[PDB]
């Protein structure tokens, strides 16, 4: 790349990386599993002002029914571990559209 080199923003070392990395392993044990066998699975965008962000793989995205049930079941979820968690959001976060 260019002559630049500098990030305004980093990941891995992000905003409560205790909340952030514990919320990894609650996907990676709870949730994807049970979306994988439906033929989905829910990759970890960040937690950013409280609200979780997860981008939805097919089957529970593809029903409208089934992405609330999934989202509101995470939220609840991580809510229970995590009060600093108010909301998840569905983030189709994909460049080939």
């Amino acid at each position: 790349m260019g002559h630049h080199h500098h990030h305004h923003s980093h990941m891995g070392s992000e905003e409560d990386d205790g909340v952030v990395a514990m919320i990894k392993e609650l996907l990676d044990t709870r949730i994807r599993p049970t979306v994988q066998e439906d033929g989905g699975d829910v990759i970890y965008k960040g937690f950013e002002d409280g609200i979780v962000q997860l981008k939805l793989q097919g089957s529970c995205t593809s029903c409208p029914s089934s992405i609330i049930t999934l989202k509101n079941g995470i939220q609840n979820m991580l809510q229970f571990y995590i009060p600093e968690v108010e909301g998840v959001e569905q983030v189709m976060d994909d460049e080939s559209d």
